[PDB]
């Protein structure tokens, strides 16, 4: 008997750990639709290529490795903040924002997390859309907040369900936190239409709630970044103070580089200054400082228009693969013979595609044909190459026959 | 009102946050002896040659920038958890650890004391040095445990006070923790030695406390890194179980890029793979996965036999330079005419030196002088260069005259 004899076994990542079973299988003709990482035309692992320049030009800058201030590195801090905010933004042109850099979307929501914990004295209960991405969970019960839910998405239609989101949105309490995601809904790939954005915002204006709104595929949804942050900028346009967490993970591909950020919308500039000293508070004992290359990385680009220029087709090459590739798959899917709807595939957007697959249907996937997925019937259209959409398309059939 | 309008706005950290008011200082003389970061002789920041190799070598492999595991990349791993433990280690040869990568130093201590909270039962006290760095309490804190202390440095006599300690120890309540820097005791730079390294294992043995120990500075306090693992391996043959965490930051001098370890030695095997699913859960809320870049230069250079080479013979040639400055430190006061011993300046290891001056002497250096240190007295020894050295001293001299 010793200290660790009581730790019984956890699981595996319910994402995440799909990678792991992924990575132990031995058939060739494998492949992980788990995780959301864009592969391209060969089914490889696409580094954009203003990412490359800008490592270059690191390189060739030949610079130090001294330590990054608590809040990052201040000009990716303030590129990020425009990038979402816009740079005609009251808000941003301002002052009234602080933003901190984080260890991507995930660490910046939970500093997020943490931060509401410590100050926001109103209420625990955050609130997420059903379905939510899994991690969003113990990202706030770690934390030490409640978790509630408001309806979202309808199965039976295959769609939003606005009016139950409605409901439920306009019964939460006032003052709670309500997590909305800014595009690109993860998992079920279907998002507002700026229409019932513009009505939700109203209701939770209404109620006075603190909006949460996590942004990790800015051009994803369209392969336009402003035309993605449409809902976020509304939103604080009618006067609704949100917080807000950023990924550079997906649209620049830096995902194990780790960037990201948190920020916090203020009334003035003067509490913008006040939350940022609270922040770092949180920080410090955290992990200290950020890992500055990935933040090197991205803030050269953001901030040198021909770096950035580039970026941003590639950004839109990206989301245009993943289109095809959801043609390409329901018109294999038909020419498979399946007698199943399969629009869904085509009328989502961003990374996935929320196939409806049953566990069993999903099983059999693994097991048969070693294709890689998540339990909710979760696809990564994104890691779909030309050579293989025809082969995913008999998978599924297959299953689904 | 407002959010946020009670949010106080919070003080700079007593470290990180000379950093801070040093970069506004426009003195063209100005010193930066707070944070204990390496500049060489001309003090410059000092990228080490095999870092640099090593970055050429990721570079030229056109690697990809995928996701790391939860725990990271396990070459990395395992090449920290051997260079802690040593390659004849026993744990180490029968897998009886778990190390997971960190964010660096900061980082692993926290996700460390996650843990600990999370599954340690037996108690809640962590036992900390008086004094110890400023940044334990926090991170312990913050963690949700109870912080305690035992004696460790005397100020009258400037040294360890190894019978109070002894005494405070060996009351601490049992099974409970008490955390340990391995070597280079920050800030007073003084160590217990081998006879009396050997005396406190018996009695955390006996006492049969969870030793946590703190391992920042392989390598600066003597030079030699297996010296400096010395007594952490000592516990572990005594058959005491111990948590560690490592820090890249100054012995490789990867500051920023955030690299760094946390492990627990268990039982068996099979126990640390318990553990590890525990750890990797705790992970993935926090920041999902760690950054990638400092590790794959890290395990490059623990993993290639001419890297890890020239890394012995760069972090060797560190710590004799240190050596010089502190020497001629102290002959230059002597020249500048100080009535005072200034015998700790020589006497004391790692980065640091407790000079033990007061925090009006620390603000007229500041002031006057431009020379950046914390309020304690502690200044950054492996801040100067053979350029500085003087300036120094004569401000230490008037400020002490
Ligand atoms: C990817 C993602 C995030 C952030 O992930 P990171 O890799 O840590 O940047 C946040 N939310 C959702 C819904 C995501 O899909
Ligand atoms: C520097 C230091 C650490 C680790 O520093 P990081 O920047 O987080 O890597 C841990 N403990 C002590 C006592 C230190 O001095």
């Amino acid at each position: 008997s010793s200290w660790w004899s009581h730790v019984e076994m956890g699981p595996p990542d319910p994402i995440l750990g799909v990678t792991e079973a992924f990575k132990r299988d031995t058939n060739s003709k494998k492949m992980n639709l788990g995780v959301g990482a864009y592969r391209d035309d060969n089914g490889k692992p696409y580094v954009l290529n203003c990412v490359r320049k800008a490592e270059a030009m690191i390189a060739a800058k030949k610079m130090d490795k001294e330590y990054l201030p608590i809040a990052g590195l201040a000009d990716f801090t303030r590129a990020s903040a425009e990038l979402a905010l816009g740079e005609n933004s009251e808000a941003f042109k301002s002052g009234r924002y602080v933003t901190v850099q984080g260890i991507s979307g995930t660490g910046s929501l939970r500093v997020g997390a943490n931060f509401l914990q410590r100050f926001f004295k109103f209420s625990r209960d955050v609130y997420l859309p059903k379905p939510s991405w899994g991690n969003h969970t113990p990202i706030f019960r770690d934390a030490g907040l409640q978790l509630q839910a408001y309806r979202y998405y309808d199965p039976k239609t295959c769609s939003l369900d606005f009016t139950g989101a409605m409901e439920d949105i306009s019964k939460i309490p006032e003052k709670s936190i309500i997590l909305l995601h800014a595009c690109a809904h993860n998992p079920t790939g279907v998002d507002p239409r700026q229409e019932q954005w513009k009505e939700l915002a109203s209701v939770v204006k209404k109620r006075n709630l603190l909006a949460y709104f996590d942004m990790a595929y800015q051009g994803f949804a369209s392969g336009d970044i402003n035309r993605d942050a449409w809902a976020l900028r509304h939103f604080i346009e009618q006067g609704i103070d949100v917080v807000l967490s950023q990924s550079y993970a997906k649209n620049m591909g830096l995902y194990g580089e780790r960037a990201g950020a948190f920020t916090v919308i203020c009334r003035d500039a003067e509490e913008a200054k006040r939350v940022e000293s609270q922040l770092k508070i949180l920080i410090r004992p955290m992990y200290s400082n950020p890992p500055m290359n990935g933040a090197r990385i991205a803030s050269l680009i953001l901030n040198t228009p021909e770096l950035r220029k580039e970026w941003l087709v590639e950004v839109k090459g990206m989301a245009d693969r993943i289109i095809s590739m959801r043609t390409q798959l329901v018109s294999n899917l038909k020419k498979e013979g399946s007698s199943h709807n399969w629009q869904h595939i085509t009328d989502q957007i961003g990374m996935f595609c929320f196939t409806g697959l049953k566990p069993e249907q999903v099983e059999r996937l693994t097991k048969e044909f070693s294709i890689y997925m998540t339990k909710d019937g979760r696809i990564s259209v994104a890691g779909v190459a030309s050579s293989n959409v025809g082969y995913l398309a008999h998978a599924i059939h297959q299953v689904t026959k």
